[PDB]
Parts: structure tokens; sequence; C-alpha cells
């Protein structure tokens, strides 16, 4: 059977609220687990994160959108890069995925967790336009899956690269 090398799995879903008196919407923290199987022969260990999906559509007919922010540690979570968690060769140990970063090279697996925050940074009132003021949207619900890419590939002096998908499916954002 096919053995898993890395599974990043969401531990919970995400959901948006709209309070008058900031004028916008609360913001979140959603964890996620790791796990890894070990390679004995690598030397070097490398984990990134990409945005794939941050859209939430409205529900009605007005193609309404809000985007999801993903923030690990003050940095930006983007479609455009890859957000460098571990980099055993330049000495970036990845925090409270530490963990992995000491044993991606041991002879079984190796799991840890973490975190992202999730905000809402814009929106548009049709699809387009871009919202100014949160508080003139229509009412109802948004809706969409916000989804990361994890890479992780494995040095060795030889590579071997293996992805997964992390979906918070259908997080809703409700004025």
């Amino acid at each position: 059977m096919t053995t898993s090398k890395l599974v990043v799995t969401p531990l919970g879903s995400l959901a948006f609220q709209y309070a008058e008196g900031i004028k916008g919407f609360n913001s979140q923290k959603g964890l996620f687990d790791v796990a890894i199987e070990g390679d004995s022969t690598a030397t070097a260990f490398k984990l990134t994160s990409r945005l794939i999906t941050n859209t939430l559509t409205q529900l009605d007919t007005s193609g309404s959108t809000l985007n999801v922010g993903v923030d690990y540690n003050g940095t930006a979570v983007e479609k455009t890069g890859d957000t460098v968690m571990i980099d055993t060769a330049n000495g970036v140990l990845g925090g409270n995925l530490s963990p992995l970063a000491n044993g991606y090279n041991a002879s079984n697996r190796t799991t840890a967790q973490d975190g992202f925050t999730f905000s809402i940074i814009s929106g548009t009132t049709n699809g387009t336009t871009a919202v100014t003021d949160y508080s003139t949207l229509p009412e109802g619900i948004w809706s969409g899956d916000v989804s990361v890419q994890f890479d992780a590939t494995w040095t060795s002096s030889k590579l071997r690269a293996a992805v997964s998908k992390t979906t918070w499916a259908d997080a809703p954002a409700r004025e």
C-alpha cells in the first residue's frame, strides 16, 4: 500500500461573523496536524506553505466576495510564493513544528501541530469593485473553501518531494 509521506490535516472549521462595533469581521485561529514519514538517508529538510483558494462568495445574486488572509507568525501565506516554515539547511527549525526538524531523518513517523490566524482582508461588492466599508455590504452569507498547500522536500548528497492540501471547506462569513 502507498504509505503517506506528508499529511496535513485541519483540526476544525472556519467561520466569520460581522461585529457592528468594529465595522468588520472577527478573526479566528485554526490549528492543523502535520505528519511525515522518516527518511534515514536525508540530510536536509524543508517545509513550506502556499495559499490555494481563499474566496468566499455571496450566496445571493450579487457576486460579492470576501478574501481570507492567512497569517503564519506575521507572515502572509499567499498564492504567489511558498512561505518557509522549516528549512534545516538555513537553521530555520519551524517553531512548534520543531519536532519535524528533528525527526525528518528518523526511521519512523513524526507529528506536530501548529496554526494560522485567519481574517477577512478585503472584499468586493460585485466581484470586481473593491469594498471600502464592510457595513454597506448586503446581508446573508458568503461561503468558500480556504485551502493551503504544504510542500515538503528531502534533500541528500537526491530529492524527494511530497505535497498535502489542507482544506477548510465551505467556510462561511455572516452579516
